[PDB]
């Protein structure tokens, strides 16, 4: 059987790959049920991810991770993980297309997936100017405007982290009360460099070839209406990870997960369940990052290593 | 006063460097004795950072590093740093010559140090076949012979993980006894790819422009002297982390170490001192690997914009 199965293939996956295929794991599987790369790649720019120099498309970023991850034997199953099960001192993993496949030990790096709202414009702006990520884009735009959109903890705390940066931050929201902490919202309210918008929609999102450049937003108690010139739209609406494929028959999770669904770890990427690790957004307070992701890929695969030692 | 001091100039140093000063931090200054680069700078072949497929030398591995990272306003301080100090709710950075400065927040990012033997060839072969990192090295031998120094819990461990990969492994020690875990002892010594050379000495490390080839050993029971032909010699005498800086003028410490003196973290890199983050080797459960030493650095750096918002 597999030694090592790792399910998806974003830059956690790609890493474990690459460390356990370098640590000399035998037979190492990439599930992933499309190209790898992972969420980067939606990204038109990226110029945060240490040691690589050049601003380039996430697509572009991850191109030379397939040769390079795959370099020291790493193999390749396309195909989307229904369900992952532990039976006696192995890992059962379960295809969509009700494929079988039995392994030694398991990577989770399934990551997660930032709430979409829908809005006209969504779709084509996604990654050139409509963001999910303060920390990635936030810079693009310092001493220029932004929008962000939301009124949980989340949305808050990236607007007053955004109004460090950017000359002006409009919080969007569609109520007049958010459901942050107070305090939160204290800071928030505050700073002067945030202008709030309550209670307002956005109705579409606008711009050209080379990304965002205006919001057409209305108030929701008044209707009136206005177009917000901005060439960065931060969404925060909320945030789901990945985690269907931990859902066992009798409706059990596979592992330890937090109030949230994400993967309990230690410091060595361990879960609860001998042989079962996990990296990434999939993870306990994942900081959302590719540097982070690989990282964790790295400490799962020599844990596996580890593991495999002695099993 | 300094908004974020960075003790320390490697992978993790530089890492925090980037992603604070892109998060909007003004005055981060990098504290770094020498030029930046960290550990990985000995070695001549690197192929293992996830995302840069090139194989080259640890030095112009970094080299990148160095525009990157300074791009978005980073200072750097060459001095070596002896004491990091709290005074009310700031720090103090004493450095050796006697400067003084004063930051708001701080990064420990100090790595560790292999103990070296000083063995005629050592310093002239490091990182040329002579290594002290069985992950960043081990696979250059896939399939060939190698020889581990060392009688401690690390050169076992390590023998055991290279045997897993290369032809063979002569596991030499200067006593026939060895003091790591039972246990280990004697998986090392059941293991048929692991040969004990005790009690032995190294003379010399013996190469060539390609890197080292041969050994010159001695038994010290007999004193008969012989050759050993292996490209790679993996040493692990001891190992130290860098927390000398740590040290108060009233020897106690700045804050919560483990039983080796790394430093205690939480998933932010947060020590137990308000302020006060760790991130690379230098802390708890560290893999030593650049992308991790890395990942922490951008860790430690996101909990520092945090804490400065708050304060
Ligand atoms: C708009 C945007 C911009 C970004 N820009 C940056 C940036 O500038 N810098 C940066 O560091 N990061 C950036 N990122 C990436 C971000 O940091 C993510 O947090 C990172 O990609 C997480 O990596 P991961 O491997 O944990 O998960 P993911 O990237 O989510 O990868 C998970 C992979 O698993 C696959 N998968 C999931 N479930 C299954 C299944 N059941 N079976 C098979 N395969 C499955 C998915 O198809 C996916 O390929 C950006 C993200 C977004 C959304
Ligand atoms: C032989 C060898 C080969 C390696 N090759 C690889 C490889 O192929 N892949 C890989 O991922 N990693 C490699 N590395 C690097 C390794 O991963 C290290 O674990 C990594 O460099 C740790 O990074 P760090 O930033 O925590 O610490 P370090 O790299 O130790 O950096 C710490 C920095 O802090 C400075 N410093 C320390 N104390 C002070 C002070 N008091 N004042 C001022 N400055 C201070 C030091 O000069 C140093 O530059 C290699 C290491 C070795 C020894
Ligand atoms: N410091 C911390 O402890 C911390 C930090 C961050 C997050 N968290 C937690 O993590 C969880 C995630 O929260 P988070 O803010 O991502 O989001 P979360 O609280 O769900 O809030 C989502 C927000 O987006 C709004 N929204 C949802 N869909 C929308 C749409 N289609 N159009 C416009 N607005 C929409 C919601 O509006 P309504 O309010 O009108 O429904 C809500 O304000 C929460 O439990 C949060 O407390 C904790
Ligand atoms: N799984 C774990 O918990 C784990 C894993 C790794 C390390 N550790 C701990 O980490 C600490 C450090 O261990 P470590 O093995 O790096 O080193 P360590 O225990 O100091 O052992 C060093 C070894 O190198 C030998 N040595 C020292 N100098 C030498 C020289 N100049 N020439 C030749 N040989 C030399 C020593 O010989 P002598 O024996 O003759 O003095 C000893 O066998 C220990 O407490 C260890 O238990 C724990």
């Amino acid at each position: 059987m597999i030694d090592c199965a790792i399910i998806g293939g974003g830059p956690a996956g790609l890493s474990a790959g690459l460390y356990a295929t370098r640590g000399g794991v035998k037979n190492a599987v990439l599930f992933e049920k499309g190209m790898p790369g992972g969420q980067i790649t939606g990204s038109s720019e990226i110029e945060n991810y240490p040691g690589v120099k050049e601003v380039v498309s996430g697509l572009d970023f991850m191109q030379p991770w397939q040769e390079q991850c795959f370099r020291f034997g790493l193999k390749h199953e396309m195909t989307a993980v229904q369900r992952v099960s532990k039976k006696d001192s192995h890992f059962v993993i379960l295809a969509e297309d009700g494929k079988t496949f039995e392994a030694k030990s398991v990577i989770i790096a399934t990551g997660g997936s930032p709430k979409r709202t829908g809005i006209k414009g969504e779709s084509e702006y996604w990654g050139k100017g409509v963001s999910t990520c303060a920390t990635c884009d936030g810079f693009f735009y310092k001493n220029k405007e932004v929008a962000v959109l939301g009124g949980g903890d989340t949305a808050v705390e990236e607007a007053i982290y955004l109004a460090n940066i950017c000359k002006k931050v409009y919080l969007i929201h569609r109520r007049d009360g958010f459901r942050c902490a107070p305090i939160t919202l204290e800071h928030a309210k505050n700073n002067d460099k945030i202008e709030f918008l309550t209670p307002y929609v956005v109705e579409e999102i606008k711009g050209d070839a080379s990304g965002v450049s205006s919001l057409s937003i209305k108030n929701t108690a008044t209707n009136e209406k206005r177009e917000l010139v901005v060439p960065g739209f931060f969404i925060f609406v909320g945030y789901d990870v990945n985690n269907a494929v931990l859902k066992q028959e009798d409706n059990s999770m596979l592992c330890k997960c937090d109030e949230y669904g994400s993967i309990v770890v230690d410091f060595s990427m361990k879960t609860n369940v001998q042989g079962l690790f996990a990296a990434g957004d999939i993870r306990i307070f994942a900081p959302k990052q590719v540097v982070c992701a690989a990282s964790d890929g790295a400490t799962a695969a020599l844990s596996v290593i580890s593991y495999l030692e002695h099993h």
